[PDB]
């Protein structure tokens, strides 16, 4: 599944290189009418990231989410800044099909275990963003990926497992906004270790051989941001490169 991503700071729609805050480039303040286009050229799901809500939880777009969200008819993600239960069910209650949740599943593990006896498994992804230190270990970052958290995605993966973890996000912080194509081999090792989890692969499609290059991992879904906003393929290209991958 081609995964479509806009990012938003304060309405408009953004690129942040590596995640960086301070390397911003601008794409306007309409992402309605751009989800729509995809939507039109046959986005099955949509994936949003509230980032100036990911930056401070407390600064949240709620009024922009609900809109975009009303605003297609087919399913949407959002994550960002999600902190409680009651952020939870409020973003479920106005329609989101899933939401996205990195921060706090690492930092309070009986905290979000409720949630998915709460909600169900089906409703929840954890977002396993990482930065892959020089002995390889898949460190996962959290507060808008400002803060290295000293966790190994493998770890959180096996928390949340018996309580039935099910979607899993999983970017390379390093290639996210960069065009240089998305981390393969991490793929290849995630979703074999895991075959009961549907990851989503996210960060770095520049073109689409990239996503082709995907074809072989095992990813359930395949997140692509920049590319489409810069007009390298479109949305229709890519989901007929992965229908025929
Ligand atoms: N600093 C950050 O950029 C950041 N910080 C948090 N997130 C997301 O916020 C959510 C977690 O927020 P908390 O629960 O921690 O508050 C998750 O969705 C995280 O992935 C962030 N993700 C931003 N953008 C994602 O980066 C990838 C870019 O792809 P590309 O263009 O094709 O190369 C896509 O998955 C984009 O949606």
């Amino acid at each position: 599944m081609i995964i479509p991503a806009l990012n938003l700071i304060d309405g408009t729609v953004v690129r942040l290189h590596q995640g960086d805050y301070a390397r911003q480039r601008d794409y306007g303040n309409d992402p309605l009418p751009r989800l729509q286009d995809y939507a039109a050229q046959g986005a099955g799901v949509l994936h949003l990231v509230d980032l100036t809500g990911a930056k401070d939880p407390a600064k949240r777009q709620i009024p922009l989410i609900k809109t975009l969200v009303a605003g297609v008819n087919v399913p949407v993600q959002v994550g960002g800044g999600v902190r409680t239960e009651e952020d939870v069910a409020a973003l479920l209650k106005a329609g989101v099909a899933r939401v996205v949740i990195g921060s706090t599943a690492v930092k309070s593990p009986d905290v979000v275990k409720g949630w998915f006896e709460r909600f169900g498994a089906q409703a929840l992804v954890l977002a396993l963003d990482v930065r892959i230190d020089e002995h390889g270990t898949k460190q996962v970052a959290v507060s808008g990926w400002q803060e290295n958290s000293g966790v190994s995605l493998e770890q959180l993966v096996e928390t949340y497992l018996p309580v039935g973890l099910k979607h899993v996000l999983c970017t390379d912080i390093s290639r996210a906004g960069t065009l240089a194509g998305s981390n393969v081999s991490l793929y290849e090792e995630v979703c074999a270790r895991y075959p009961q989890i549907a990851f989503q692969s996210s960060g770095g499609i520049g073109d689409i051989d990239d996503i082709a290059a995907l074809r072989g991992t095992g990813v359930r879904g395949v997140i692509v941001g920049r590319a489409l906003l810069e007009g390298k393929f479109t949305v229709k290209e890519a989901i007929q490169c992965w229908q025929n991958v």
